[PDB]
Formats: C-alpha cells, sequence, structure tokens
C-alpha cells in the first residue's frame, strides 16, 4: 500500500511541474513551420487533465482499498492513449515533412488510417481490460494485447517514420515504454501498480517536457 502511494505521489509531483511547464510553453511565439508543436502541447495537456483526475481518484481510493482497482486505469487509458498516438503522428509529420505542416492537414488527409491505428489500440486495451478483470486468462491477454500493440506500432512506423536516428529514438523509446505496460500486467497488485505509476511519468510527462524543449529550442530567438 505504502509503495503504491509513494510512487503515486512521485507521479503526481512530476505531473504538476510538467503541467506548469506546458502552460508556459503554449505562449512561446512560434515560427510558421513550428505551429504544430503548440497543437501537440495542447493535446498533451488535455491528456494531463485526465491523468491527474485518475491520480487524485487513486490516492483518495487507496486510503480504503478493498478490491484490485487496477482496471480503473483503463478508463484513463481509453481516452488518453488515442490522443497520445495522434500527437505522436503529428510529431513524426513535423520531423519528417520538408515544408510546414499542421494537424488539420494531417487529420483531413489521414483520418481513415488514424482510425485504424486507434482501433488497433482500442482492441489492445479491451483485451487488457478483460484480462485485468479476469474475464480471460493472463496468457491470452498478453498474446492478444501484444499482437495489437505490435499492430499499432507497425501501422505508425510504416506510414509516418523515416529511416534515420532521430526517428529511431522517438519510435523505439515509445514502443519500449508502451510494451512495458504489458510487462507490468504480469506482476502482483502492488508491483504492477507501482510500475504503472512510474511508467505514466515516462509515457506522458517526459513526452510533454520533450515537446516543450523542442519548442523552446526552435523559438528561443523569438523569445530573447
Ligand atoms: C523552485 C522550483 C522547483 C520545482 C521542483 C524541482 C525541484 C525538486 C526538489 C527535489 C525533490 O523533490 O527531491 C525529492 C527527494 O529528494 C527524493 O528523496
Ligand atoms: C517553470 C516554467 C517556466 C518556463 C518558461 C519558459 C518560457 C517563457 C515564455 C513566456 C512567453 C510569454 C509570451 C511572450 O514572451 O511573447
Ligand atoms: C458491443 C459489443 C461489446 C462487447 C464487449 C466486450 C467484448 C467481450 C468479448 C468476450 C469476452 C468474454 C470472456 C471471454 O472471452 O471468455
Ligand atoms: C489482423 C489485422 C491485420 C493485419 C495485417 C497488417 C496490416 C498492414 C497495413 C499496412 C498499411 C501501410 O503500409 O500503410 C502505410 C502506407
Ligand atoms: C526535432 C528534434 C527531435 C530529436 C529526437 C531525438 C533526440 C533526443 C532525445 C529526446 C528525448 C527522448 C525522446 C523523447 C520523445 C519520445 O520518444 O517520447 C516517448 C516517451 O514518452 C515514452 O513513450
Ligand atoms: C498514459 C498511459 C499509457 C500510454 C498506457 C499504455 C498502455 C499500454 C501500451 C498497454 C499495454 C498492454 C499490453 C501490451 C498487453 C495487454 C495488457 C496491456 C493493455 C497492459
Ligand atoms: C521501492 C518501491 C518504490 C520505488 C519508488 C521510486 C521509484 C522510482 C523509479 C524511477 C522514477 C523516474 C523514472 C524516470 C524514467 C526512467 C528512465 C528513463 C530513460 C529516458
Ligand atoms: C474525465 C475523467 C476521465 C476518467 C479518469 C480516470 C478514472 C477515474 C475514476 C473514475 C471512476 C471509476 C470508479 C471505479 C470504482
Ligand atoms: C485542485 C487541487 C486538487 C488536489 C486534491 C488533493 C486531494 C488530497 C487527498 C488527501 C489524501 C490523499
Ligand atoms: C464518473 C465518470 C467516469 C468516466 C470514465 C471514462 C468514461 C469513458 C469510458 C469508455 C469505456 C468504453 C470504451
Ligand atoms: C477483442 C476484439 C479484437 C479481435 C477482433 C478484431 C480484430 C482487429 C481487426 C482490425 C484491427 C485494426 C485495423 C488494422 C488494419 C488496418
Ligand atoms: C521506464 C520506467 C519504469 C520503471 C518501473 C519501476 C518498477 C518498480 C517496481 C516496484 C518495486 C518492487
Ligand atoms: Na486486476
Amino acid at each position: 500500500m505504502d509503495n503504491i502511494i509513494m510512487t503515486a505521489y512521485i507521479s503526481i509531483f512530476v505531473q504538476i511541474i510538467t503541467a506548469i511547464i506546458s502552460v508556459y510553453g503554449l505562449f512561446i511565439p512560434l515560427n510558421f513551420k513550428d505551429i504544430i508543436l503548440r497543437e501537440i502541447l495542447i493535446l498533451e495537456l488535455i491528456v494531463q487533465i485526465i491523468e491527474f483526475i485518475f491520480y487524485i481518484w487513486l490516492i483518495i481510493t487507496l486510503q480504503s482499498i478493498n478490491e484490485d482497482i487496477t482496471y480503473v486505469r483503463y478508463f484513463d487509458w481509453v481516452l488518453t492513449t488515442p490522443v497520445m498516438l495522434l500527437t505522436t503522428v503529428y510529431f513524426f509529420e513535423y520531423m519528417n515533412s520538408d515544408d510546414g505542416i499542421r494537424k488539420k492537414e494531417i487529420n483531413d488527409r489521414d483520418y481513415v488510417y488514424l482510425f485504424y491505428i486507434c482501433l488497433s489500440n482500442f482492441f489492445m486495451l479491451l483485451i487488457g481490460y478483460l484480462g485485468e478483470t479476469k474475464q480471460i486468462n493472463k496468457m491470452l491477454t498478453l498474446f492478444g494485447g501484444s499482437f495489437f500493440l505490435f499492430l499499432t506500432f507497425y501501422l505508425l512506423y510504416v506510414k509516418y517514420t523515416k529511416e534515420n536516428w532521430m526517428n529511431y529514438i522517438v519510435f523505439y523509446f515509445m514502443f519500449l515504454v508502451w510494451f512495458l505496460y504489458g510487462f507490468a500486467f504480469m506482476f502482483p497488485f502492488s508491483i504492477k501498480n507501482q510500475m504503472y505509476n512510474i511508467l505514466d511519468i515516462v509515457s506522458k510527462n517526459i513526452y510533454s517536457i520533450f515537446i516543450f524543449i523542442v519548442i523552446l529550442n526552435q523559438s528561443y530567438k523569438l523569445l530573447l
């Protein structure tokens, strides 16, 4: 119980500071080519609203835990993970497009493919939820959930990446971190929840901080 709470507080600490940083980031002036970074940052903040509601619910609920509450995380994930996949797509498009590109152009062009990515991701989550609530066994959950994780990341890779180390860093870091949520699923209640509390810092807050630093680097001359 104590370590779940402690890791929850660590996660909340990083969430609060990341939210402050992100809000300031929204007001950094941007060159034309960089406008999509602010569109990404807005969406990451929206993800943070959901995440924070979950964490406040969690620390209140852990005072009197009587059931395995791990499944409640899926009510966050089903909202936040599709947004995070979209923002990832936007960032790859930003890195890889020779000319300035915005989210409306991407959405209007690729909505069908983006739906495929989010549908694959939804099946991953649904299988996980069935496993977390013990409606299917753990082995089926891991193999089915991992199948859809792979499919999601494959769809992302083949449409939106380029073959260079910048792309490999962003793609593989993310893929590994998301895979580690499946790794966490295997562990008992306390360890599993500690792992999710800390993985959220990496999958969400570190991404926001990254986008903020990219914004600051691109725009520092407009600031100074
Ligand atoms: C235009 C600059 C791009 C430079 C790209 C590579 C350079 C430096 C490393 C940046 C920090 C690591 C990558 C953060 C973005 C990322 O993968 O987050 C995924 C994470 O949340 C977990 O899922
Ligand atoms: C902010 C929260 C995030 C990014 C949550 C991510 C969750 C996953 C990538 C879940 C993965 C799973 C597997 C790969 C296998 C089946 C069980 C899951 C759902 C935990
Ligand atoms: C002992 C049980 C409770 C442990 C609480 C403390 C756990 C802290 C683990 C690290 C937290 C920060 C994670 C940062 C990201 C990991 C590496 C990222 C590389 C880019
Ligand atoms: Na459970």
